[PDB]
């Protein structure tokens, strides 16, 4: 089931998340400056999501907002590299603490090379998930159901693959690696907001 | 005596003079550490003077060194402290915490330009010229020659002001809090080179 | 539906198009000073088209030409920066004003890399078109039946795409930009005519 | 006065010195304007003599030069406009118009040489010789070098000789609508460049 | 049908070739001097083919290397540049004079990126071939059925495709050319024994 | 038919193998300092095989070291120098001497370019194996009925495999070429975990 | 005089004077033929002395020159004919037949080095010394300057020379008839060009 | 005398001075086996003197010194071995065994650098200075300069020096063993190159 919102989620709706919040989010592109944010998708893993589409030109969104910069809960990505840029130049607001399922997976699944969420799920957790609706038009005036079901599906499974791959980086040695790659997610988001996007800052060049 | 020199560890003596950062380079037999051993340590206060410890093959202990790397009241200053972290924690397996990068602040504030080694960041920010004709000999032989020690001992000797100068550019520039971050990370960058991540940005897709 | 010219379209014909006019050819090839020019289609976007068969070496088509050069009329293209060159390179006439529909996919549709025509039509218009006989002899004796059908789909839904597109530059705020790419085309296709047809003139190198 | 130096803004006075076309080039931190703030601008009526005009950080607004600037009765030179547009389209907001590009100019008519800096196209067609030593260096500084100040003005001062010199070569060569038609473009160049389109050819494929 | 020889063709079944000659071959792999000659293919267009076995270390076809010299009969090879180079290093002969297909159909084609033989053969013939035996044990004890026919039908289309391609050279003007080029063609499958086989010599390196 | 051991080969077991020993290992990924060797299986030839499950950080198996150090009996890999290098890594054991079949493959059979397994199995045997489950967790707490499967297929006909090739390396005369690439192979997988794994030493640079 | 000079066309005069093989360049704006005009032609008998022939713009007639060119009794020499031929063929329509190209037999008998300039090869094979400072001039220019008119002979003055010490080395090292052939298809090579294979060898398989 | 010139073979006098290992180095007409001939092979016994032999065109035999070559009780020694054994079997049908190859083991224990050449491994190793100019020449010439001659024999004059040098480093940075078995593959890496595997390492996936 997925509750819709306009512009922000409820307050009612965001008490549904006493504990980490499965986050996506939707643009027109993966140039935050060109491609504005238009859709951002949460779940608390009880099976059902929060669809909450946004308007151009929208700069703030007081409940998710809050939601977003709470330390308290943790916020669950698949390549939080490009959201957490993404809502900093939205609302400006810096998403902490985060959990990166796709760095777990690059860092775990030492055996394939892919780490996508549509393999990681069908593999961790025995999920097919759809990739049919993720180059469609997220600004358009009305969200298909196929889009909004794209969008929850996204967000659905999080929590599972989160506890799935912890698992896995306790087995092999590697949750603290994982860990140290969290805390520094947020600056290496907003390094690519700055011009960095394509360069290692820890390289030589 | 403007250069120390000492056999497997700083003395207990000289590593007083430590009461703040510490400046620290290293030489190795080449960019494999697995391959290739810890050949030399160079530390230095800041003070125009430096030492340089030789370390021998096969040792994996240095106790006065080693105390001081982890000591998480003193910092310590490298140029792409990303390969020296590397490299102590697989010889000694000490994790050198906290740490100033040179290289990491120049890439964040010296934007202007595409040159981030030493000897350019320092005949810029502080008119100091060095020679790196030495970077590739033989760190291992049996009697350092007078060159390689003065080349090793110039690696440290300008990391206090080099520092200091670039942080008054990351604080002007307002990325102070952007390269504090970059540090925090710098030691886990580190054990992922060791692991075989060495060649990809774990931060990327792919 | 689809009336077919030898050389040149008939005056008769060329009266039924009162406005826009869609525009396509089809060549030998992509280099235009080997590969001649041997077919050229319009649309006035009634669902019907004028097919124009050219002969080799034929250097003059004078109510296409006036059609061409007519600042009153819109030309719309798929990548007209081909089209544009091949008709000057064949009759010396400089096609103005045009629309691009591929320049303008490239400008808003920015969440895809997909700024074919085929792709552009079933996005936009849900329409489905074959690109079978894109890589045929259009210099044939005889044009087939499925080489005329192709011809002549590559012109029909260009003014309901044009529509579409403009209105998402219109959404998304390049509308502006999209009409001075539409300025300098001929420029870009007669720069490209002389050798400059693999470097961005506004580039370093 | 050769330079005549500006905090700011340049002075009422010295831009009623600019009657006709205004050679005009910027100096940054960098190659990105979102992140490389405008540092100076330099001017110059083609008289041999030019205006260095300081923009501080943080400073959005200009008034006697933006209006030079948006003047569609003065043109403006650059070499490489491109670069130069967007960071004043970035920082005052304001469209540069109209414009002459020294550069594409030059990959247009000088058809026998990939060299199209400003240093070569100085050497061959003005027999002027400049140095580009300055160009990488902390445009950002409390007090702008001398050497910065000549280089600086340097960039500007043969802008006019060499945009005659080009375009007499465009119309012998017979390009000069090619040209002028590029310059028309050229600010939707730059705006396309601020949106992440930067490293493409829009009139491309792909 | 056809006609299996061992070593070299009968005199009696070289007669039935009174005018241009079909030719291929197959080997154990791509470089001549590593990889020996084992079956060459001959055809003169009725729709049977002589197909003869090579031996290991064998030098000598005083048949076919007569058919393969002989300047008043014209060689027809699908890319000769290989086919030239190997029965030069295996026999010593210069195969002269020739028609290569796939040079004609650069040539002429060029609208198109597909030059191989199969693609070549339903465009222009309307003659569908498999390539499933290419990449098979060519030195094999004994011939597969698969294999004899494979390698018969390299042969028994090549006089009907020279002259389709003929004709399309013909009709675009570069019939001298493709002339040009096949005088040349003896010289560079020498050049590719000697080492300049991945440079072309016309350039600047 | 698949004898499965935790940490070793029994010493009953091992007394199976009274020639040569086909050998495979399974491991967390390709870069042996980070992931762990996980299962080896062994193959006497008579259509069974021994699979053993090796635990996180065990350093010594006595059978089967014995067996890899044992200069009496040939080791068959496919691909030796992945798993020499994993089995040295490991346990301390140099695997000689040894037959590395994807050596022999590229050796004798120049006319194809694929070297895997899968193709050498069914062009020099007909046989099919799948590859589903090379990409799987080999550390997982219970092995899956395929991935054990998977495991047996990878060694049950590199018997018949090294006798097929070594007869095709005869006939083309490299058979001594094979036998000293197999005499180095050992180094050159010491020379991979030293950190020339990316470079020929015998090149430049 | 050791370069005569000529304004669209060789003197009759001056043309009866190749009896022989003719050294032949071509100066242009560019290397694209159908964008960069031909300029100057050069030719030398092989005694010192060098015609240079200015090429106005738009000209498409040279009957004297055209004459030689096509002539089958007297042999054309260039370094890399490749382009000049092709040149040739788009402004007058000729076929330059038959020719020689010192570039092509450099690099079928000079197999030891990668140089193969026309420098490098007057260098080692005739100890000649020139140089290629004039080769990026306006060679369209009002008035062509004395370094560019000593450049544009030097060109042609060796080539006589350089083709008789490669010819002896094709012999030595048994390649001459390979030479041969390469010079036989060198002008439907540059006939290629002009249709727009000039990046593709036709040879290879794409 | 410092040089020994012999034509076609060495003496069986000059042979005998090689009692122990055999410094050896070949020039050619290029890299090339089976299109470049065999020119010149130089052979030194490590006492400062050099046989420098003329091979002629088509000559497929010299038995005093294809008897050192395949001598298994004497070893040669090579810089880059990989291409002088395979240029010795295309044109001797000899089976250079056994060998040292010094830039195996300059790759091997000079882990702390890139440049493997013989002139950077003199330089370091025994500060010998060599050029070379002379090795782009034509080696195949009628009469060798003295230039020629020279920089011939200073290219096995060190080889015993060099090897002495890197087998104490190999001995003590634990790569001896290593480097053997590296000795022992290198005629079928040769051989293997001959044949058409000259751009790919066989023990790659590909
Ligand atoms: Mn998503
Ligand atoms: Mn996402
Ligand atoms: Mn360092
Ligand atoms: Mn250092
Ligand atoms: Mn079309
Ligand atoms: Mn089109
Ligand atoms: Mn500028
Ligand atoms: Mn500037
Ligand atoms: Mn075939
Ligand atoms: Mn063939
Ligand atoms: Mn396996
Ligand atoms: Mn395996
Ligand atoms: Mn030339
Ligand atoms: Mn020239
Ligand atoms: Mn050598
Ligand atoms: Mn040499």
């Amino acid at each position: 089931t997925i509750r819709y919102h306009e512009g922000d989620i409820s307050a009612e709706d965001a008490a549904r998340y006493k504990g980490a919040i499965a986050i996506d989010t939707e643009t027109l592109g993966l140039v935050p400056r060109r491609d504005r944010l238009c859709v951002v998708q949460l779940s608390s893993g009880d099976g059902t999501a929060d669809v909450i589409r946004i308007a151009a030109g929208q700069k703030q969104a007081p409940n998710l907002v809050h939601m977003l910069a709470d330390p308290a809960r943790q916020k669950i990505f698949h390549y939080g590299r490009f959201d957490i840029a993404v809502l900093f130049h939205t609302f400006g607001v810096t998403t902490t603490p985060v959990f990166c399922t796709k760095i777990a997976s690059r860092l775990c699944r030492t055996y394939t090379d892919r780490h996508g969420l549509k393999d990681n799920l069908k593999e961790m957790l025995e999920v097919d998930i759809s990739k049919a609706q993720q180059s469609s038009d997220w600004a358009a005036e009305t969200l298909s159901p196929a889009q909004l079901e794209y969008a929850a599906s996204d967000v659905l499974y999080l929590h599972a693959l989160r506890d799935k791959l912890t698992a896995r980086l306790i087995r092999d040695g590697r949750i603290e690696h994982a860990d140290a790659c969290f805390a520094f997610l947020p600056t290496r988001a907003k390094l690519d907001l700055l011009g960095w996007d394509e360069t290692d800052i820890f390289a030589h060049s």
